[PDB]
């Protein structure tokens, strides 16, 4: 009883529908085009995905609803995806400002850095433990959200695609994260031309690691052109992209 967690992962963040409305509420404001949207019936498709459901039960079309309800259309040439690399890749859209990460949508930023779950059998959520993808069960509510936001996301790309990838990490790119096992594979050769990945540094040529050659060779496979550059300071990066009036760049 008490003592115990049912699940290995953090719980739902605390006043999350709070939250989730709030930042509806915000995103409507600060992008007029989405002002249609009902914020409430934003929330009760949400809702609706999860609760009473198993949350290792969760399917794609239990978001179907909200996947409706969040419809929306990004430039398809100004898409930039990323992987393990989040806080650059937002900077980077923040300051340019015609470029789109999933998070930068209606949906992506309703749920970015939020964990939520419901419990078998009933209406409440559960804000003490949540499944974890690897030590659980993979079907659950945040995993199978992102997913299927993942997916769309990269099937609406076109012309050149922009990935940013974490370059003094472990693995650059990784075949079994979100951008390696759902996104890459639903880019459309017919509609994307290229995918242009941006390997940043922390601390020579990581574009010749075995993994971009994966990446290469996987892109390939699908008829897209690969192409590769280096960010060897991210910080002047970010400068250059501000001001790129600025001579040293
Ligand atoms: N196979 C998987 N099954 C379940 N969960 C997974 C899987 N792979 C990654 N994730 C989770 O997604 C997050 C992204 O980080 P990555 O370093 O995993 O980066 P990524 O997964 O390549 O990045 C996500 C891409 O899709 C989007 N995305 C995906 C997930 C979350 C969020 C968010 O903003 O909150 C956004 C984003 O637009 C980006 O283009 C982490 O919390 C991962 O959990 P773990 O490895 O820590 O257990």
């Amino acid at each position: 009883e008490f003592w115990r967690q049912t699940w290995s992962g953090p719980g739902t963040t605390k006043r999350f529908p709070e939250t989730v409305l709030a930042r509806c509420v915000k995103y409507t404001e600060i992008h007029p085009e989405m002002r249609h949207v009902d914020c409430q019936s934003v929330w009760d498709a949400f809702k609706g995905a999860f609760i009473s459901k198993h949350p290792c039960d969760i399917t794609e079309e239990d978001y179907q609803p909200l996947m409706k309800l969040g419809t929306q259309t990004v430039p398809c040439n100004k898409i930039l995806l990323w992987s393990r690399i989040k806080d650059l890749a937002h900077q980077f859209t923040q300051v340019q400002r015609d470029m789109f990460t999933l998070e930068d949508t209606l949906l992506g930023y309703l749920a970015d850095d939020l964990t939520w779950c419901g419990e078998f059998d009933t209406s409440k959520i559960n804000y003490q433990s949540c499944p974890d993808w690897r030590k659980d069960c993979s079907n659950n509510p945040v995993s199978v959200f992102w997913k299927t936001v993942s997916r769309r996301f990269a099937e609406a790309a076109c012309d050149v695609v922009h990935v940013m990838l974490d370059g003094s990490r472990s693995k650059i790119f990784d075949k079994d994260s979100t951008f390696g096992s759902v996104q890459v594979h639903n880019l459309q050769p017919e509609k994307v031309q290229t995918l242009e990945a941006w390997v940043i540094h922390g601390g020579r040529d990581l574009c010749q690691d075995p993994t971009i050659k994966e990446l290469e060779s996987i892109i390939s496979k699908r008829n897209i052109q690969f192409s590769c550059k280096n960010i060897y300071r991210p910080d002047k990066f970010l400068q250059c992209v501000k001001n790129p009036e600025d001579s040293s760049c």
